[PDB]
């Protein structure tokens, strides 16, 4: 889809909630059509709206810029802006990032090709629709256990990426004009005015995402197109086991879940892979001695798993 | 085997005890099967469904998941996690692991193949698909925080993009970790599994403990299993002409002594067996040439003067 | 007053909202009338009840805990926990919160005897008995370790001695910390509760999160409470000849700068309205012995000048 | 009590199980005695002897030893040994323990005298009969947080007061030679023989101590003197609320224990402590309001609380 309300749509497949982050890259990247749409000088002065989201941790930040990637065919790397804070001979320096996006994109042409030209369209998707994600960009702001680059010295090593520069690769140079960057953090151990005056004028798009609730997590549960539900009863499909879920024992898994992440860290949704992983560990083991038959867990078995 | 019950009765072939770890390895090595039997969108969204071993030294850990992958025909890399906190220039950043692995993933097609630019390909489909990465120790790197290169954190941090999933540059190109099985194990004196990263944890859906061995674990150990140190001792001496023999009580015997000095020195697990059956066997190993035609018994009075 | 409602209710005439944190030190007050009605040895095997308070920055943790210590005429020590990390030579070892306590605990029971080597061993009574420590971010020397002092955990391990019972040398003569309430708290976001030292999570018997202030909660703030600011400024103005009145929008007005501030800049909790009210208050402030008799009104249109 | 059969018995009141722990303390007390039963040199030959104890956390070791101190009306102080390799003015040298023990003794014989001289029979008491205990002595044993003294040579440290040494203090010179010590660790960071061989010969008694089963959660709770059911109840006699509790709700209580402990982090009978507070908050905080009548808590109390 093309369209701002066409794509939160298309992330509302996967994405339960986060409406504000949706429309925030739906803006973003229906700017980069914009942009190619206008004709001239114009052409090249319009920057892309790269976006901060802010929000705790495993609430859909990664996931909502993973799919809006993929809907749009474009390249996608993610990266933790920490790890460039770190000693280290490879993979340290931030035009890592840039050399993999391109070897991201050949793997990309060479799939839709099929479906030296390949290597040139690689370079060229990289420049006009590579996408970057940028985790915990909130640490490398904070007040100063990298042996490495310093925090600031990090986000100073980020300016020429977000403002624009050519990096070198196996390939040949890259130009990240009007590459859109996504940047995320909690921002509890700094604030966003602690980034760089530089990096803030290249953030044009602020958008807030919220805890996820126990409503939450049971449509996160069962609700989105690659679901857990749905891959635990396509996996028990394959040996011939009609698994189901009732709705209390779905509502249980929830509880589980949220109880943990209450209790011992609350890690947002990674909490239930976890939890209906353990809870199918019996029936995961002994599916092929159950083929044929159909399998109903309700609160109860929950409850004894 | 491809049966989660039947891959258990593979391991029981070398690995005495542990029920629960062995059922755990088996879960995964299913779900990759169950995984290649989909069609669709839904292949590409099932993940491996990665383990955390946690259990003293020297109990069954690397062992199980060795077995495992030898079972499959799998590409195997074990690496110990805090070896990324050491300074250095070679090997010392975790994509050396995927490397590793389409090392051994070639290694390993050729050999099937014969009894080639197409055997680099599958290697690098097989690396993909099959391969199997055993992570130790990964309990020391969810310290507190003497390494003096990448923080402890920093390793985790360096791994996260490996078991979410990334693309890793090779001397053969470009290799996918989406769907490489990732074990890590560790005691969890030092911190806890809540110490490891949010994004860790939930890239590790299965938990599973293993116990400490037992007395009577030693000496099955000992005997029962196929590669048994017992067997091999038999098997070394067998090319010399000399019938090596233990009774039961000497078979005890060794097992006591292997508990006393994990109990008095350091608990070290069955990796204390190996240099006790050795000095036992350093008079007979020393003269069996010597000695053709013979038949050599260790008793529990053997192993008493030994 | 003495009962937990009552504890409660006097509470709520400085503290709005905040309920369970309001409850839970009701509980631990309450427990030390309940302990000296036991007689024996029962008498000397219960230990104060206290409490891990989990909450955002400027909610109310440090309010209830000093208004708690007041209501009971209880010798009251603030401290923050991360200090103890730094390097200096004056001020930097636990024992001197105890010191401190007692030094609080001498100057409190003068003014009651008023209303003396006596006072002192009273003093050195009340403090045993009755003493209040407040140990603010003890979430920060709980985290993954730039104080160049004692390390984070060191600071916990010197921590352990007062929470469990230790004796301390005054210039008063030795100390017992073991029936001293200790009140801790902090965020939890650079660590997690189960991080803390497992002789001190064993210290710590109740447990009470505190909640993010609303909007709403920012206009009780500023004038339901006994000690508002609100009827701070009136009755300052006052002593002036100058009847300050805010209009119900303009409460309204000055609630919502605070909560914008504190969602653009930092959110610092109700801080935020101490530096609000001031600077609408500017104008008047200063020339308010030049307006004596007159009758200053601050509506909705003024807060927004201002 | 003197005898060690009786000294056993004495500590059941208070402790459950670690029988063989409970033994190691009464042969030390007990030969305490026997010293001073002899006479002539031999007198002043005979030296303390000094346990080790191997242990996971909160299983019993310092509570064996702080009952066994107070059974034989000896002073006691209990110190964390990794403290001494922390920076810092103040009691960062081990000879403030003897400092503190003096401290202790004082403040123990006024109250005997009760029911110049006093101050001599504190420095008596503590050079005759005094208890040490350290604690993480495994700590200062490893492979090398704390800027200040290492960790060998806090072990190093150690040596002249468990040797034998005079250390000065506000009432005068305390000698070490016949103080009892007690050390304790876990001993996974390191093992028992890489202590300092100085110090392996002045420790000659080495005991374990094994992990608490459910079983022992459930008496831990009851069965002992100063039990925390027998407190709380203690508690709330004080309002006039007979609080009382079923065999299911002490069952119920001790796994709730159990399952965070090996789920969260086994910290022994630490977590006892915390979790009946919290089953036990809404009738803590309501009792006054409940006087005159008689509440009992059962299972499914424990359950919804
Ligand atoms: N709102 C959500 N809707 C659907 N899945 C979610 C949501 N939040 C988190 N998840 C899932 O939880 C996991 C972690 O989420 P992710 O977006 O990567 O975390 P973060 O916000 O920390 O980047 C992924 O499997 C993701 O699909
Ligand atoms: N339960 C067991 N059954 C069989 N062999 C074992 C067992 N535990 C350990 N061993 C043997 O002891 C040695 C060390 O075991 P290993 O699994 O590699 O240790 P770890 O669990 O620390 O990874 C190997 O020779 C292994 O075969
Ligand atoms: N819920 C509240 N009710 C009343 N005053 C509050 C509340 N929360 C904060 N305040 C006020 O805001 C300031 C900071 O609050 P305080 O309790 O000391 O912060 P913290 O919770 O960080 O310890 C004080 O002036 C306090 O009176
Ligand atoms: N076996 C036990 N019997 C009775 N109480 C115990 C036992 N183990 C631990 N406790 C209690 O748990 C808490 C911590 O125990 P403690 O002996 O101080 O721990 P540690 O072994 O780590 O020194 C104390 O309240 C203690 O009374």
């Amino acid at each position: 889809n093309f369209s701002p309300r066409e794509i939160v749509s298309e992330l509302d497949r996967f994405i339960i909630g986060q409406k504000d982050a949706k429309r925030a890259v739906a803006i973003a990247l229906r700017n980069r059509w914009r942009r190619q749409q206008l004709e001239g000088q114009m052409r090249e002065e319009v920057m892309p709206k790269n976006i901060l989201m802010i929000g705790p941790t495993g609430v859909g930040k990664t996931e909502i810029s993973r799919r809006l990637a993929k809907l749009a065919g474009a390249p996608f790397v993610k990266v933790e802006a920490t790890k460039f804070t770190e000693v280290g001979y490879v993979g340290r320096d931030v035009e890592q990032i840039i050399r993999d996006l391109v070897e991201i994109a050949i793997t990309l042409v060479r799939e839709k090709r099929r479906e030296d030209q390949i290597v040139q369209e690689a370079l060229r998707v990289s420049e006009d629709e590579g996408i970057v994600f940028i985790d915990e960009i909130d640490k490398i702001a904070a007040r100063e256990s990298g042996a490495g680059v310093s925090r600031e010295g990090v986000q100073r090593d980020l300016l020429p990426l977000v403002e624009g520069t050519t990096v070198a690769t196996k390939y040949g140079p890259v130009k990240t004009d009007h590459i859109l960057f996504i940047t995320s953090g909690a921002f509890h151990v700094s604030k966003p005015s602690d980034l760089l005056p530089e990096l803030q004028g290249r953030l044009p798009i602020r958008v807030e995402l919220s805890a996820l609730t126990r409503e939450d997590f049971r449509r996160i549960l069962t609700e989105t197109e690659a679901s857990l539900i749905k891959q635990y009863i396509a996996l028990m499909e394959t040996e011939e086991v009609k698994l189901e879920f009732s709705d209390d024992a779905i509502d249980a898994l929830a509880d589980i879940a949220v109880d943990l992440n209450a209790t011992v860290e609350n890690i947002g949704a990674r909490r239930l892979q976890t939890v209906i992983e353990k809870v199918l560990d019996e029936i995961s083991f002994t599916a092929p001695d159950k083929a044929g038959a159909t399998f109903i867990i309700d609160a109860a078995y929950v409850k004894e798993g």
